């Protein structure tokens, strides 16, 4: 809990390493969200239900 | 094959494990078939086609 963001040489790799998984994360559910809203814009019906 | 299913301190972990896996596909699938499903009453000959 204390020797966690002491070490600069330690965490610059882990910043860029999960800073490209929360990207990826995001480029997925902008993906997804659009076909998803476009989808309900057409059948509301459908998409609630499931 | 005769051990299999006999030791319940085994198989409970398993079950709750699988059971997960088995449930994320049936998510996956309702996702996706309901997507494939909206397009082909739009354009048939694009998604049969392909
Ligand atoms: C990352 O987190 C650390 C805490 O783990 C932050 O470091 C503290 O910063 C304050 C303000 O200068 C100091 O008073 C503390 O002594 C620091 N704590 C330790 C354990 O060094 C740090 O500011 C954060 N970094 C960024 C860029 O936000
Ligand atoms: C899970 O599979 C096992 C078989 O591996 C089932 O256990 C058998 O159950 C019957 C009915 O009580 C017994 O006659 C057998 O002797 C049992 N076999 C063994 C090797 O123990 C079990 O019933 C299945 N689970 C469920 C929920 O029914």
């Amino acid at each position: 809990a204390r020797l966690q963001f002491t070490y600069n040489h330690i965490q610059r790799p882990v910043n860029d390493m999960l800073g490209r998984v929360a990207i990826a994360w995001c480029e997925l559910c902008n993906h997804e969200l659009t076909l998803w809203n476009e989808a309900r814009k057409l059948n509301p019906n459908a998409i609630a239900s499931v």
